């Protein structure tokens, strides 16, 4: 295809970011318009945050470009989280201490957070005994959360 997934890392990271960017910047015009962003926040993020998500990030920096997400999260703690950070955030904000050991030990460190996949296969799923609903939903929405909130 024209769009060609080069490496699995970009498939996870670039495509995750491309997908969320497309969901907010529908036109991917290179600027997530705060009003565009609002629509994706209104449900997917709504499970946690609705107006504050944009008020914190898009407080000024509204129009976020596809590349901007990359640098944004690159310069955000989410991507810098190690195995201890990731898991502490998991039980603290996810409340799933029954799988923290699996993730941590299988070696999860700020990885599956920007490497979850909404439509494609995720990363955490391989690193958990079962690619079950609770696992995917917990991390998909919470990773979506930490990525898009930063
Ligand atoms: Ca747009």
């Amino acid at each position: 295809g024209s769009h060609m997934a080069s490496t699995e890392e970009d498939r996870f990271s670039l495509e995750a970011l491309q997908t969320i960017h497309k969901q907010m910047d529908d036109d991917k015009d290179g600027g997530i318009e705060v009003e565009e962003s609002d629509e994706f926040i209104r449900e997917d993020m709504k499970y946690k945050d609705a107006t504050n998500k944009h008020s914190h990030l898009h407080r000024e920096d509204k129009h976020i470009t596809i590349e901007d997400l990359w640098k944004r999260w690159k310069t955000s703690e989410v991507h810098n989280w190690t195995l201890e950070d990731t898991l502490q955030w998991l039980i603290e904000f996810v409340e799933l201490p029954q799988y923290e050991k699996n993730f941590r030990d299988n070696n999860v460190k700020g990885t599956t957070l920007p490497r979850i996949a909404v439509h494609e296969p995720s990363f955490m799923i391989s690193q958990l005994k079962i690619s079950d609903r609770s696992h995917r939903q917990k991390l998909q929405l919470k990773a979506l959360d930490v990525v898009l909130f930063g």
